[PDB]
């Protein structure tokens, strides 16, 4: 599903993700804004021979399994296809976990990159919440 931005703000904030570990909603929505396009069916290759999945890019060398990518773990304890479906929960509670593992949301180069340091807010003006 390709999900609306207010759409998307609104499901990650009935999920806890506003304000989760000291990140406000305009950070989450514009991590998959950069990650996936908001799609959920995003997918990609690392170099590593590894992949990403969903609409925050999970990667499968430590939190999900795909059973192609040797020696990885499986820290959300979840099949990676599972963080395709057009229902974001899975997503979520495995984001909630990566953001409290010590880097914050640093783990998603894009956010990094693209979202760090600039008026994250923007990403939810105008939606009713
Ligand atoms: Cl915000
Ligand atoms: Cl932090
Ligand atoms: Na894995």
């Amino acid at each position: 599903k390709v999900f609306g931005r207010c759409e998307l703000a609104a499901a990650m904030k009935r999920h806890g993700l506003d304000n989760y570990r000291g990140y406000s909603l305009g950070n989450w929505v514009c991590a998959a804004k950069f990650e996936s396009n908001f799609n959920t069916q995003a997918t990609n290759r690392n170099t590593d021979g590894s992949t990403d999945y969903g609409i925050l890019q999970i990667n499968s060398r430590w939190w999900c399994n795909d059973g192609r990518t040797p020696g990885s773990r499986n820290l959300c304890n979840i099949p990676c296809s599972a963080l395709l479906s057009s229902d974001i929960t899975a997503s979520v509670n495995c984001a909630k976990k990566i953001v409290s593992d010590g880097n914050g949301m640093n783990a998603w180069v894009a956010w990094r990159n693209r979202c760090k340091g600039t008026d994250v807010q923007a990403w939810i003006r105008g939606c009713r919440l």
